């Protein structure tokens, strides 16, 4: 049967939802528990949050990783195993959207300077969601790469970090000197930067998935010539490569054949050798003869 | 050669892309000399907009379409084909933030009522801004489906002409009634949610076509029968089908055949009858023998 080979893929998958969703699990909970602290640590303290979209992004995160275990229908025939892709763009978006708005807020006190606020409650503060965010990014943190939902709800984590550390800075200098206070604000700028640094390495990777791009793992020469190893083959063209989720890919090929006879043998050989170099999901070859190859068609192209 | 068919599924897609680009290039124009008029018309009428995000949504949905003509590459094998889908998502959620923005604005209104407003300037900017939309809406409006970027360029038009209808009527309350002016912000919560209604249909249609999701046109059942028409084969297993972009869809499917020899006849006889249903982008069919067909494998379960 096609489907001895697929067991390998499919024994893996299983195992990366099940650990993937328990280690997010445990996160939310701290998340939930840390709010409450701040409730129960003063009333007028409590009356002056950010941490309110905290629980949003670790509830789609989570939220969509369920949908993941649906079964198939006769739409989306491949099944929905790519909500967890899709699912993790929303998550990003919201980085963006969180940090326009507190600019745009910063760019307010520029303009109008305040003296209302006290250090005090600033230190105390600071230092409450310093211990929080790091140690949250610990419990997060051939080989496989990493899931597509762990990697979205780290991004977040490591961003609160920094403006974690901007306030702190930033109270810090008003102690030592209070004087210069238009230093204040731009020290969240400086340190705004960086968080829209850090997420342009996942939104290429994983734009790249949602428009039938190769994925970081498999080259495309280095598949070309294990199929060409067999020496039936004589020439591949129309090679299609695509990932369904980061690391799923699927392969699709034509192959051309010397000898009509004993065809059967041919496609068993080269199924063996392309799962030799990668758990792949599906495979569909085709067979053609070599009399019916025409090499004057565009399509043939690369 | 296997190509042969594919010539009519190329020939549509490039006349679409020629027509789609002149009837969007000419209502930009069309927009840009309205949102001029504004500032001849006046300078502290001019000085006190929401033409603005016009320009960008009119800018996004044909700078993508000039990015769907590139060629191929190593990476990304089937082409750039889908960035009008991921082109023209962008835009529909522009509408959500613009109206969630303006949801806002109008709320403060509500709880703090003002005066110096004055109707007249209200009347003659509500005609004005009527005339253009209403022009704007009727130039951009087997059968192919819309394209996917004219279908996403035509919802905000018909967005903001929403909006002129609900401006004239709370203007127009007002002159001949002074009084409940809280009537006034209410009127924009009555004609807000149908902004979010019209773009429910659209956000669903364009949702299953970035996760691998049967496009609307086509049905799964009608095609099963077609392969099954042909005598040679027996039974089908794993048939994936999934859009590429709104109008252009792929096949890939098993086959299992009675007798060995003369497979070839076979092969050619399925491809013309798949053909003559639909024109298709590309499509990929195996060859299976009987005796090597297993039924007790899970994975040839719908
Ligand atoms: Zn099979
Ligand atoms: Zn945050
Ligand atoms: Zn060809
Ligand atoms: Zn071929
Ligand atoms: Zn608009
Ligand atoms: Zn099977």
């Amino acid at each position: 049967h096609c489907h001895n080979n697929n067991k390998k893929a499919y024994d893996a998958r299983q195992r990366e939802q099940t650990f993937a969703k328990k280690k997010l699990c445990i996160a939310s909970l701290i998340c939930f528990v840390f709010i409450s602290a701040e409730i129960v640590g003063g009333y007028i303290a409590g009356s002056l949050a950010h941490l309110l979209v905290d629980l949003s992004s670790f509830f789609i995160s989570l939220c969509s990783l369920w949908l993941s275990s649906k079964s198939s229908t006769t739409r989306l025939t491949f099944g929905w195993h790519r909500a967890e892709i899709l699912g993790a763009l929303m998550s990003v978006i919201t980085i963006w959207l969180v940090t326009g708005v507190l600019v745009y807020l910063a760019c307010e006190r520029l303009i109008r300077p305040d003296y209302t606020i006290d250090g005090t409650v600033m230190l105390i503060t600071s230092a409450c969601a310093l211990g929080a965010n790091l140690v949250l990014a610990l419990i997060l943190h051939y080989k496989p790469q990493t899931n597509a939902s762990i990697r979205a709800a780290f991004i977040h984590v490591i961003g609160d970090l920094f403006q974690s550390i901007s306030v702190l800075i930033s109270a810090l200098i008003i102690y030592f000197k209070p004087e210069y206070k238009m230093a204040d604000p731009i020290c969240t700028f400086i340190f705004s930067i960086f968080v829209l640094i850090t997420t342009v390495t996942v939104l290429r990777d994983l734009l790249t998935v949602l428009m039938e791009g190769t994925p970081r793992g498999i080259h495309y020469s280095d598949v070309k010539q294990s199929i060409l190893a067999v020496d039936g083959v004589k020439s591949v063209h129309s090679l299609h490569l695509w990932a369904l989720t980061m690391n799923q890919v699927i392969l699709s090929a034509h192959i051309a054949t010397d000898i009509v006879g004993e065809s059967k043998r041919i496609l068993k050989d080269v199924t063996q050798n392309v799962f030799a170099r990668f758990p792949f999901h599906s495979v569909t070859i085709q067979v053609e003869p070599i009399e019916d190859q025409s090499p004057e068609c565009m399509f043939c192209y690369e």
